[PDB]
């Protein structure tokens, strides 16, 4: 649960109506999509949800 964020938690790029936020379901902080690309099975979810490369890392192992 997390808002007001200005460039990619990951890469660090600035969002604009260029580069659109993205929210990563297993650690809240907002990702442009590039840094979000995966979706994974996630407790709290129904089905597949957005994660960022770290959480996607984290939870794989
Ligand atoms: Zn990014
Ligand atoms: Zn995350």
């Amino acid at each position: 649960k997390d808002d007001e964020a200005t460039h990619c938690r990951q890469c660090e790029k600035e969002f604009s109506i260029s580069r659109r936020k993205h929210h990563c379901r297993n650690c809240g902080h907002i990702f442009c999509n590039t840094c979000s690309s995966n979706e994974l099975a996630l407790p709290s979810y129904p089905k597949p949800v957005r994660v960022c490369d770290s959480c996607h890392t984290l939870l794989l192992q």
